[PDB]
């Protein structure tokens, strides 16, 4: 219920930070890169997490302004985002020295 | 702040479920197996997560009753815990088909 929900948000949040770490991207680029990974994540799911990560200053954005379409948010992983990402990746790595003790 | 906190709880929660998946254990066994993994996690950190995972029926416990010491909680990963754990491990695995698209 609550634990499952937060942990699943966490996985998706980590995945967003992962995808943004090399290239900045529109939400639509993120959705598309997920599609290539055989993952469907809709706007209803993706948008609030982007907002949550921006609010904690892990992501930041600038508006891309046009005359042809609406303003689009162009997201990048911040300094704080890159450091926290580095922490998490090393923690998954440690979680395989754990996977030795479990088995 | 908030995102960092929930994501770190998530990592530890996953680690607890990982450690409990083969063997049931006292909190002290979990702390000890973490010590062997070069990880220090104190009671103040571990206890509320165990409680949180039990409350979502991912863990369950029975009291070990003695005349020599106090009652001790003996924890195991539930059916629901094992299934959710299986979901998460496969999701980390998928997160390496993601790690190809990131690079
Ligand atoms: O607000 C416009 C939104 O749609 C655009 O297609 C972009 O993918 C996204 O970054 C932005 O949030
Ligand atoms: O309540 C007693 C507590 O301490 C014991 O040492 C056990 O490690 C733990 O499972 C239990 O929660």
């Amino acid at each position: 219920d609550n634990v499952k929900s937060q942990m699943r948000k966490g996985m998706l949040e980590y995945c967003i930070m992962l995808l943004l770490h090399k290239e900045p991207a529109y939400a639509s680029d993120i959705i598309q890169k997920l599609k290539e990974a055989r993952l469907i994540v809709v706007e209803g799911t993706l948008y609030p997490l982007l907002t949550r990560l921006k609010n904690d200053d892990l992501l930041s954005y600038e508006w891309v302004e046009s005359t042809q379409g609406p303003p689009r948010k162009y997201y990048k992983l911040t300094g704080k985002g890159e450091s926290f990402l580095g922490e998490l990746e090393a923690s998954w790595k440690e979680l395989n020295e754990t996977v030795n003790h479990i088995a």
